[PDB]
């Protein structure tokens, strides 16, 4: 079941969130964060900038001085206070599902059934990591015992996007303070809200101040600051690619910084003629749908195999008609409004360039609504490679089908591409399954489903969608300096 | 027993190595490659540029292909390949020991005794790794089987220094071709010899064409060409952290590739008052002048605790004076030239400095011979750690000698620096060692010995010494693309 | 902070635990459990058999079939039942250590600050192991996709001791349910209460009938049906050497089950002339004295360098007399009563072989209370390696002080047993530490330190000491089935 | 590519090896050892006995002393000497597997194409283990540092079965020698020639002596004597079940000694009615006949479903009666003759059992030549779960075809046995491949193959069908003994 929600939840964080305490901007400046459902301001959200970023690296750094107490803390009870910061989320778990909604335009629905319960899922995920990511005892050559620790890499700038405000800070957070890493966030600016709650349960949970320190603003400015300082160890950033450039090369101008990110895609869903045609119709469409088609791995290139494509497209269509738009917090809403106003006319700008290319426009293509930023569900038939709506990532609730005759084809034709974050494979022959999940060159392979994420399964692109994974042990990496111990003994012996 | 060398070896290999077949440069232009020892010319070398480049990348990525033999191959048949190109060096160990100290400046029989034997320990080391980096079935919720598949990141561009030519070509092979991947090589211009003889020896082993390109040339050129090329999916670079700073702008700046670098640095070798006399005094001097102190991680910064320090400098210039320098070729010789005149004068440059800004020139500080390129053992004592010659990799033979009181400034003072590849202690109390090991921020923490390698233990750099580790298992990561498969089962059980 | 304790809690569970529910014997019989610091009886216990043992197995391979409530079960999901049953636990807190303490004798500030919060840290370290002991991807020769599936060995019968009563079914619940196996635990007739209370917290934590079934009764009966069942897959045996051997009899005699064995030991304390006399008198003290002397790793073999050993003996035998023995309630008492008779007695007759062995009597060595069964602090000097004392493990207050003179000597006499649980070594000097921890034949070797354990380090003995691990990554290792998977594909490839 | 075989292969070593050196037994006495295809006596084996297996144990012991050759080598030297002793197998190839054909009876071509390629590629595979095999450093609690060795277990007695001689020599010796341990092997008493003559090998190679030591000999005598030895610290026995439980009572009624079995079984090939046919036919023939059937995991209970039942049947007859029998130094006999007239009474007495209790014989079911042990290609069809021959390995040529309907009658039909040490699935369905292959109770599941291995992937059984696993990576873990050094640390930071 889901609790009701409140419609209009109130906001008690609005500010820069450094050493546990609440700060305005040096600047004492304020930017507006507006709901996308009814283009209404929400209320005003602390500029921050270099300064303020100065301000907290400063306090992460010393937080992270030899001897403080998130250094001495034993790594179980790193543990202990991620179990304790999700037990607090669950806890404001209809509020924050609210908040997001309100925020972001999601619908309440799945704010509170799948973004609350992953970001729950994944906190105590790696709550279990924090006393178990051990390092080795080496068998060196010669008389010597030799070792390695594996310590926390430092200071963690992490930024992250708007298309899921709460479980991007999880993704974030997670891996980070469970191997005992201090934090200076920035949250989009189209969605700060929420992640500013969470630092106050952050605070509640128990966490010594200046480990997690969140600084809301623009990109240009207080996302250049981290990336860019010469006292941050290192970066991890998921946004667009263009962005992921600028981020690589001011690490390798500033301090050379480590890195790692988690950019855009184009992922190829191919359905072979043997998929079940029901099963694959309905993953398809959530696929691609899926967060008002706001999702980083999203089903942007659907393959169809042409015996079957006709009558795929015949159902996909109808069930894109039927997909119901409107208020978010509706119980009955699947699709809520566009994170902005920029996107929304982004969209509706690939839609034009989809008719004029050729792309046979199916249902939908215009707005939904005159209020918001609501878009029609949006589908386009006979799709070919060389199509804009067919190479560019679109953001949006708009589907692209195309049709393939063999299984060699549409590996090359899915494989071609700068992007590779995701792509998934609908059959029911063994060996297809493994012959196409073997030659995909995406991050994350899905066979007969898609979008299915486990906090225990690693996610990160191929090519220009990334570098680095997250989740699972290997989100533990990059979050990790090894050193190696080697020390003269009198005689070694095995 | 080391074998008598051929002090006048012949040149096999001097052009450029593309699908197992010699190339000369597309300009048809060759630079000439020094004897640091007598200042004349060797013979001259294809200048490989962008063109040449072009062709090794496509050479590569074709000998990746899906299907291709290299690519079909067993895991355990890579690692046959790698054994037999390490007996095939074995084979050739004399006649490749005596051209690398013709080429390097190195004495002879520490190419024999130390690099080449380094070398084929590091080879076979990863040999045994290719078919043990397992991926992982991971227990995801819901009904599906995740796992992930550790795949070969692809076409990796890898840049070498000339202080080890050898072993650095080792240090980059080994892992990526136990994990699968294709090597466009680029090899330091002061040193391309013995690299390209190696790449007859990967021909004569038997791996497939395309496999291992080797491209000699400038950094700005050739080295910059793989950096920024737009199919090339993974750089690993070794050598300043200037030019470092150089490749990860260009990989930001290009297709986003991966990327490792292992920098220079300005390692402390800490000696407490408690420590062994003699050995400490035989190990700092090893730590600082071995390989002409051509070494990334020399403890080019000696901390002695104030009780030791008088007798610690009075034993050291005595070591630094008997210091035997020479030709490379005699036995008796220690030490022989420095790599090259620019190397020579930039040394020469950083003795006058040291003398200018008032450190205690205790022995050496000027040239060591009329011809080649050979410097003195120089001493410095009563350093600063706001000195040149305390902040700036020298890159020679000169040691620096600072003295200390407290463990806890000594902490302070080693950490006070943008380096952090190494660093030692030498001391017999077990929570002396424990304290430092610990404190210190640095990559490897020796205790009691000094320059201890081990293609088992890690080595790599904190802060601006460098990202990433090679060696050991930890070698493997950056040479791997993490692909997570998904598949949806009709009832998943534990 | 010790809470305010009952000496006298409520007894709400003492019948058999199957299915969730609470049965009697079949027999109907009945065992009473008594408070040794009375010699009182509690009250009666349901004594099982073995016919309530075959019901708790078939109870528990019912909840084992594939496709059942527990095997279907999230990974994920396990964990958070192992952490609801630590909050449960710590809910409980006060009561639990309270009711350890009358049944066991221990000192009840000892039960709450150490046996429970080891409990807590137990349980809640293997539930963040639940969805991460991965399986492996294996590159195997030829067109095959080889993979390992990390199942539950399935029925797990496990016996344990009662020394620790809580605690070692902590150590044994934790990691069983954490990799999804089921339980059919017994435990000691001594010391049945709390883990009977456990049961009930198990049942409000929501785990599956049938999971985890205790059955209490004496060991040649349900011990033994146990160990020689049919259908119980795999048995962990914690208690001493002689019984260990007719587990391991009794699995071969059977079905060949999995066996693990956590048995006895003799532990030597070797302390090194330069080591820190107070903090090495203390941890000696400590390391023998702990839990009234009724500790498997117990440091029975105090080796003392000869140029130390008046003056710690001196000190060590203030301490003995100094010791507070009396009522476990009393916060001043530092030493409770023996857990019963048959132990006090064979104490005592200890007590008495030490003094006709020549073994001189320093403290102690008689009863200390008229009622219970309280022992003085007992100390013997000047002991041989040849005197029953210093072979045979008494598990209660006599420590055994031996002198030596060089390290060679100590290491020889130290390894000179059939036991191998354990050592310690206190010494200041690097060399001599790690000389030690090398060169002792036993499962953990403590430095500076003494009965120092983490469920993060696994802790297990060599030689008779037992087989197999417990605690940290290696206690999975018992608890797991693998499966290898090997799938014929079209073409293998990197 | 098979070279021409000396069809009389002259034997040089038929003694016992102990400490590099061939010695006769104490006794003096000798067993002759005979060549299946003809009956006659190749020559006589010294039989060893309880004697001459202390001898062997005290040579082991002694070469695993703490500072001997074998303790201070470094592990990568290790690694060096197995691939030393593949290189000397390989050189010796023809030879070997001639001589493994006379004295075991399996086709020459098999031997050398089978056999002796995989012994090379297991040396060769664990040889890379060497030094890799890691220990771990802890982030316990408190003040610590943490971490654990992976010591050898130290002496292992090794039992091996005839029906691969070498391979199982190899399987043994492999990942022992890798890990450091020292070995007193027992070789089957009707295939000991080869063995010996690797130990000659083991000599050439450089092992130090006594590090490996072979005992030839029968059972009772030779191989309960290691079993119970008091100085044997680990067992790994491979063999029948009934002798499986003898060994684990035997080291349960000793020392306590660790133990690792591989057992028999009556392994399920299950063939879905959407199975490719004529592969299936062809891999069920495989699964059964392959070496004489003389397989572990020989598909001994070939469940088709009723839809393909007819044909399938049909298609096996005919297969079996195609099967060559004769000379297996004839490149064209694919059967050689069993390994005795022990064997060869048991699988008649098996066929006839068979014919009794109801069973359809097909084709064979009777002698195949007058001299030798040769037996007919046997095939029962219409067989029953609770017939003889479907519950009972018969380690013979005869095949048991059984028909069931649906998938969920198959999997509890295939799971209900005492067995599980291996089962197959024949289908093109994703799903059902999924189903099945998590669903059995068995060590290794194949999917559309059947017996194939990889050093790289762990091999062993599910409940009577042994304990532990041999190869991969897991096979190292039975050779190694954990160690935890806990050491005090003045101030434990992350
Ligand atoms: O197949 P198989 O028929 O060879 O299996 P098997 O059990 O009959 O024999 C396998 C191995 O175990 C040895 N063995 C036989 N009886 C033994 C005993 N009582 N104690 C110790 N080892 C014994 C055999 O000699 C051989 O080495
Ligand atoms: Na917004
Ligand atoms: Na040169
Ligand atoms: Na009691
Ligand atoms: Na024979």
């Amino acid at each position: 079941a889901v609790p009701a929600p409140n419609q209009q939840p109130e906001v008690f964080c609005n500010q820069i969130f450094i050493n546990n305490e609440w700060h305005d901007a040096v600047s004492r400046k304020t930017f507006p964060t507006v709901n996308p459902s009814t283009g209404e301001v929400i209320c005003q959200v602390a500029e921050g900038d270099k300064e303020d970023v100065d301000k907290a690296v400063k306090a992460a750094r010393a937080a992270f001085q030899l001897g403080s107490p998130w250094r001495r803390m034993d790594a179980s009870h790193r543990g202990r206070l991620l179990n304790r910061l999700a037990d607090l989320i669950e806890r404001d778990r209809t509020y924050l599902a609210a908040l997001e909604t309100l925020d972001n335009g999601k619908p309440y629905v799945i704010s509170y059934l799948v973004d609350l319960d992953m970001v729950l899922k994944c906190l105590r995920y790696y709550a279990g990591w924090a006393d178990k990511y051990h390092g080795k005892t080496i068998p060196i050559d010669g008389d010597f015992f030799s070792y390695t620790r594996h310590e926390p890499v430092g200071v963690c700038g992490q930024i992250i996007p708007w298309n899921f405000p709460l479980l991007m800070q999880a993704w974030k957070l997670g891996p980070a303070l469970a191997t005992g890493n201090v934090v200076v966030m920035k949250v989009a600016e189209q969605t700060p809200l929420t992640a500013l709650y969470v630092a106050n349960l952050i605070k509640e949970a128990g966490f010594p101040p200046g480990v997690v320190n969140i600084v809301p603003g623009f990109g240009p400015t207080a996302g250049a600051a981290i990336a860019s300082h010469e006292d941050v160890d290192k970066v991890a950033f998921t946004g667009s690619t263009e962005i992921g450039r600028v981020i690589q090369v001011a690490a390798g101008s500033s301090n050379l910084k480590r890195v790692t990110l988690e950019l855009g895609g184009k992922s190829p869903n191919i359905i072979m003629s043997d998929a079940d045609m029901d099963w694959a119709v309905e993953q398809a469409h959530f696929a691609l749908f899926f967060n008002q088609g706001q999702c980083c791995c999203a089903g942007s290139r659907t393959f169809v195999q042409e015996d079957i494509y006709d009558e795929f497209v015949e159902r996909s269509v109808a069930r894109a008609k039927s997909r119901v738009v409107g208020n978010p917090f509706d119980s009955k809403t699947e699709q809520g409004p566009q994170v902005d106003e920029t996107q929304f006319k982004k969209i509706l700008g690939y839609i034009n360039t989809g008719k004029q290319e050729g792309a046979k426009l199916l249902c939908g293509g215009g707005i939904a609504a005159d209020r918001g930023y609501f878009i029609q569900p949006t589908v386009f038939g006979d799709v070919q490679d060389g199509m804009t709506i067919a190479k560019e990532e679109i953001f949006g609730p708009v589907m692209q089908i195309l049709k393939f005759k063999t299984i060699e084809e549409v590996v090359g034709r899915a494989n071609n591409s700068t992007y590779g974050l995701a792509a998934a494979v609908f059959t029911k022959d063994l060996d297809k399954a493994n012959y196409l999940s073997q030659a995909l060159q995406a991050g994350t392979v899905w066979v007969n489903c898609y979008d299915v994420f486990g906090a225990q399964s690693p996610f990160g692109g191929y090519k220009m969608s990334g570098s680095g994974r997250e989740l699972g042990e290997y989100g533990l990496q990059a979050y990790t300096e090894v050193k190696t111990v080697t020390v003269k003994v009198p005689q070694k012996n095995s």
